[PDB]
């Protein structure tokens, strides 16, 4: 989902990317369940 | 300068935006001296 990063960009400029959070961060320092099958 | 938000932007994306930090705090709710002269 882009929101609240990817979401300024997406609307002002027109691209965005999906780690767009974890590049910011980096940059500016601030279940299972069973099922039958066959192996 | 650009700094902070458009530092990001401008290195993975390839723009930058003049008033970012203005935009982005808006879609998420976030001396003179005297010369002579003739007039």
């Amino acid at each position: 989902v882009i929101a609240n990063t990817n979401l300024v960009t997406a609307l002002v400029m027109g691209k965005a990317v999906s780690n767009m959070d974890d590049v910011a961060r980096y940059l500016l320092g601030g279940g299972s369940a069973r099922v039958r099958a066959d192996l």
